[PDB]
């Protein structure tokens, strides 16, 4: 009500809008225009957003953690309420450590919907106070992935439309 | 700063699943409007007045939620209401394809409207308005799936 701290600290649910802090996890190897679109949209609706970059992914990434964090930091510099960080745990544990209450997930294909629903249930089990939120990609970026952009670039296909300049330069450098 | 979300549907009637979605949405956005479609394609069991009244009571305990009817383009309603977020619940794969199509169309109609998707709690993952009605019509117990006000109104409709 006013000076009610003496009485209560407050609950998350039932009581109006709360401060929101979102994590957007991935490998971002490297970050594409599709990722930038998702995080831009998320940063417009939530107070703070962390782009969380996985340190040790299952498959060895083309860019190391340091390179991935640096490229993403530059690409997202124009968003005041976004921070880029590496992590090496369950997304649920990183979110707990970072006191985040929102998990951002991109939803590209029908094939992925089943898996995403399963992960959301598991994350609710691990961290009940973490809410998963799902954003569909713009039509423009609906077919791109980091993986497809790399494979196209490896055979000299034009991918300038799909990446920010900083990332495009770094990628060309990686491929000779 | 300010976020204002629309949660559209037929809500014929509102279920515990709907209430869960809007509760979660109201915790992350400043204001939420439950937008109830006036003239759905299939004739609903409850009329607009009944649907709006039942939902209003069911959601009365949420301070930052308003229930309204609407009978126009979701883009125009959202523009009229100065809303910047469209909430959809996402139950099944079949619904995701259709919702993705509508989201593309809505991006065309209203570029400044952001569509956001929430998955239902495990508890409510199989229930729909349609299924609850069909169960109740043949005397199955649906008390676990509806708020008391809605349960009472439904029993009344089937007598």
């Amino acid at each position: 009500g006013s000076h009610m701290a003496s009485m209560t600290g407050g609950q998350q649910m039932g009581r109006g809008s709360m401060s929101t802090k979102a994590i957007y996890p991935g490998t971002f190897d490297p970050i594409t225009n599709g990722h930038i679109d998702i995080i831009t949209r998320a940063a417009s609706m939530f107070d703070r957003v962390i782009l969380a970059i996985a340190a040790s992914p299952s498959k060895k990434p083309m860019f190391d953690l340091e390179e991935r964090v640096a490229l993403a930091t530059t690409a997202l510099q124009h968003l005041p309420n976004v921070e880029v960080m590496g992590f090496s745990d369950l997304m649920a544990n990183f979110a707990r450590a970072q006191q985040a209450n929102i998990l951002i997930r991109g939803l590209r294909a029908v094939a992925d919907f089943e898996y995403e629903m399963q992960l959301a249930h598991m994350n609710r089990h691990l961290m009940p106070e973490l809410e998963s939120v799902f954003l569909m990609p713009s039509k423009e970026w609906s077919f791109i992935s980091s993986s497809l952009v790399k494979e196209v670039a490896r055979h000299a296909g034009d991918v300038t439309h799909f990446l920010p300049a900083n990332v495009h330069q770094a990628l060309m450098e990686k491929l000779k």
